[PDB]
């Protein structure tokens, strides 16, 4: 097995205090950069834009992310025992006495964040400022040998606020907002193996989901090198693909029926409004879309254990350009329990359907083979697309 991501993404999971005080920092350079390019688009409105399931108000994810460094760091009593945290100890109040009614994304409705008395972006932004510099000052406190229960919340939100950066990037694609922010093809030979699958115990930061760690037996197949291009995908449009529900799923068929335009999102070829380049990794495709495109090729979505094992042990396995829909349904591997963020995972099995990788808008210290994305299978707002598999 190869590592599993980039430096900084082995760095935040399993480095000392002085490693995730620089992903903190990077992380929140990323944020406020991202909060500049809505700032240009927006000037600063509230909410600033239209209401859809996909969104959240610029403003609101911005006081979104210090509340929940704020909720798991400074106010968090608990966080020297790691993933034995009680999550519903009393805390400490939040620097914003209304901040656990705003910015709780388990307590606050979705249509009520647009019409919240919020602070405005520089009273934002203060709240920003004012939460990192505690959690900075009580991570300086911990020693270089500090172990993984200790680092595990300081590691936590700053994986969490990449996550939110990334939303911000696919919200603003969604918005029409400009951000300041494939090589040949090839198909690889994945032999008979056992995958040892998940995130084993001392191996620094798990997600929940990623645990147990867990043998799994691997088929041979061939899987390709890269993600599908547009000049591999654009082939099943023009060949009427979107036309032939004979290559869906039921549930593809009732999404395809309920389309306007019978062809990829962002597409008219014309993506965004500029002319569209066949080299680029397909993107803003669903899982309908992803399985259709696969049975018109005779091939299938790898399961996320191939993926998985591909990604570890195929040095010419390229991903990180877009999310890759698989066959694998969001469900707990054997022994999951839900770590103290408990509303993380566990309220969205069944429901999503498993992406893996990265895109070009994943934070590098997030980026990780092991890492479970997780969407409900019609979403196309998110840079997702896919890579294709066949037995030999
Ligand atoms: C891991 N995904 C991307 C599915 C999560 C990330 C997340 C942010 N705050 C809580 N969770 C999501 O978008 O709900
Ligand atoms: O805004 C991105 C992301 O934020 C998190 S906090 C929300 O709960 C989730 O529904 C959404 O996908
Ligand atoms: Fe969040």
């Amino acid at each position: 097995y190869s590592v599993a991501g980039a430096p900084e993404a082995l760095a935040l999971r399993a480095g000392p205090p002085a490693s995730v005080r620089a992903a903190l920092l990077a992380a929140r350079r990323r944020t406020l950069d991202l909060a500049d390019d809505f700032r240009a688009a927006l000037g600063d409105a509230y909410p600033g834009i239209g209401y859809a399931p996909e969104l959240n108000p610029p403003l609101w994810e911005l006081g979104h992310v210090a509340w929940f460094q704020e909720w798991w760091i400074g106010r968090n009593r608990q966080r020297a025992r790691g993933v034995a945290c009680e999550p519903d100890h009393a805390r400490e109040p939040s620097l914003l006495p209304q901040a656990d009614a705003w910015y709780d994304s388990g307590r606050v409705a979705h249509r009520t964040r647009w019409a919240l008395p919020l602070p405005d972006a520089e009273a934002t932004r203060d709240y920003l400022e004012r939460t990192l510099a505690q959690t900075l000052a009580l991570l300086d406190e911990l020693p270089p040998d500090a172990h993984d229960d200790a680092l595990y919340f300081f590691r936590l939100v700053a994986l969490h606020e990449a996550m939110h950066a990334e939303a911000a990037a696919y919200m603003a694609e969604g918005l029409g907002i400009a951000l300041r922010e494939l090589a040949e093809d090839a198909e690889l030979e994945l032999p008979a193996q056992r995958l040892r699958m998940g995130s084993d115990a001392g191996t620094g930061f798990a997600f929940d989901n990623e645990l147990l760690s867990h043998d799994v037996s691997i088929e041979p197949l061939r899987i390709d090198a890269q993600a599908v291009s547009w000049a591999r995908f654009l082939p099943f449009v023009e060949a009427g693909g979107y036309e032939h529900p004979a290559w869906w799923s039921d549930a593809g068929r009732d999404w395809l029926a309920r389309q306007l335009l019978r062809h990829p999102a962002h597409l008219r070829w014309q993506q965004r409004w500029l002319p569209l380049d066949p080299q680029g990794a397909a993107v803003h495709l669903n899982a309908h879309e992803a399985e259709a495109w696969c049975r018109w090729a005779g091939r299938r979505l790898p399961t996320e254990a191939e993926w998985e094992c591909a990604a570890l042990t195929l040095p010419g396995f390229a991903w990180g350009r877009v999310w890759e829909w698989t066959s694998s349904p969001f469900e707990p591997y054997p022994g999951f329990a839900p770590h103290p963020y408990r509303d993380y995972s566990a309220p969205w099995f069944g429901t999503r359907r498993v992406l893996r990788g990265a895109c070009h808008a994943t934070s590098a210290a997030l980026a990780h083979a092991r890492y479970r994305n997780f969407f409900e299978p019609h979403r196309r707002d998110i840079f997702a697309g896919f890579r294709s598999c066949r037995a030999p």
